[PDB]
Formats: structure tokens, C-alpha cells, sequence
């Protein structure tokens, strides 16, 4: 996570943050929810082995092969999951 | 083209034709041509661009498909004139 922070990801970092912090929000007002990457350096980490390595630990799952392009959060995690998700970041 | 259309993707296509024709209005300024990401927003365009012949047609129009390891989405060059942009879109 830290060691991320230091191979150049903190803005793909910080945008895991907010998606993860949206999602404990979102839940609070049931759906598991796409990690859509809009710019080239968040896409450039959903590639990235060590960056995906980090989302399995953090419980989001890797997109299911021909039906799906992105990575879900699942809907198991509870906003207090996400937040505390959020908060090793 | 068309039988992509028959099998329930009109949605997704419809999607392309414009991702194709914005592409080229924006390409007719001369030194606007920049590379355009298929970005899916919905359910069914991510379904479209996981099926192997929505990605067939894709090939078959001149869309790059993504740098692995490195992109997420396909692109549409930045090589293709409006002319070129506009005749794929018109093909489908």
C-alpha cells in the first residue's frame, strides 16, 4: 500500500479512496458497484500487477471474463469495511 | 455490421457509430487528432465490448485494441481522418 504510494501511484491511490469512500456512502442511503477508471494513469494501475494485487487484499473483485471490463466492489462489504478500506490508504 | 444488430447490440452500436462520429468532428481542425478511449459507462456496452465478434467489428473498423498491461479500453487512433471515421460509422 505504502510501497504503491511510492513506485508513482498516489493519484490512482487517492481515486481507490474516494471510489471506496462513495461506495460506504452510497450504502448507507446494496449494489455492487464497477471501480470505472475515466483517466490513463488510473487505468494504467487497474493494470498493474501490484496495484490489482492491493484491491484483492482491500476485498474487491476482478471482473468476471466475457461479461464484464471492471473490477466490482463487491456488495459483502459493509460501509464500515469500505471506510476502514479507505483509511489504510 | 448487421448481424450484431440482429443478435440484441443495436444499444452498443449505436454507442460506437457515435464515439466514431464525434472523433471526426473533432479531427477536422487541423492538429486536434487525439486517441479516443471506447469508454463502456453501462452494463451492457462493458457486455458488448466482452463479446468477440462486437470486438471482431471493432478490428474490422480500425479500432486498436488496448495495450495489456497498460490500458483498460479500446482506442481509436489518432492516424484516422474524419473521412476514414466517418466511413466506418456509416458501415455499421
Amino acid at each position: 500500500n505504502q510501497s504503491l504510494h511510492q513506485e508513482g501511484f498516489s493519484i490512482p491511490l487517492l481515486w481507490l479512496q474516494n471510489c471506496l469512500i462513495r461506495a460506504a456512502d452510497d450504502r448507507e442511503e446494496s449494489q455492487a458497484v464497477p471501480l470505472v477508471p475515466l483517466t490513463e494513469e488510473n487505468e494504467e494501475a487497474m493494470e498493474n500487477e501490484q496495484f490489482q494485487q492491493l484491491l484483492r487484499k482491500l476485498g474487491v473483485r476482478p471482473p468476471a471474463s466475457g461479461q464484464e471490463t471492471f473490477w466490482r466492489i463487491p456488495a459483502k462489504l459493509s460501509p464500515t469495511q469500505l471506510r476502514r478500506a479507505a483509511a489504510s490508504l
